[PDB]
């Protein structure tokens, strides 16, 4: 794939690490809609809301099939490394106006 899954499932906020590279899920959007990392670099959503937010890639995105994230409660974290350059879009899945991408250089 064009990225592995640390924790298939949500985790806390508060045990996200020191340094991490963050994207905040507030006020119903991704607060950084275009984020741009390195290859190796681990990208981690922290829904801050009551609602429950995910991400998701649709099939041929970040490899063959749909990346359907876990849905985080509110003050939970979930991770992706990106693991080859690209450009990766992606959306919630129970609010699909909101809306980001991950550009790996
Ligand atoms: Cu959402």
């Amino acid at each position: 794939d064009k990225a592995t899954i640390p924790s298939e499932s949500p985790f806390a906020a508060a045990e996200v690490a020191d340094g991490a590279i963050v994207v905040d899920i507030a006020k119903m959007k991704y607060e950084t809609p275009e984020l741009h990392v390195k290859v190796g670099d681990t990208v981690t959503w922290i829904n801050r809301e009551a609602m429950p937010h995910n991400v998701h890639f649709v099939a041929g995105v970040l490899g063959e099939a749909a990346l359907k994230g876990p849905m985080m409660k509110k003050e939970q974290a979930y991770s992706l490394t990106f693991t080859e350059a690209g450009t990766y879009d992606y959306h919630c899945t129970p609010h699909p106006f909101a809306r980001g991408k991950v550009v790996v250089e």
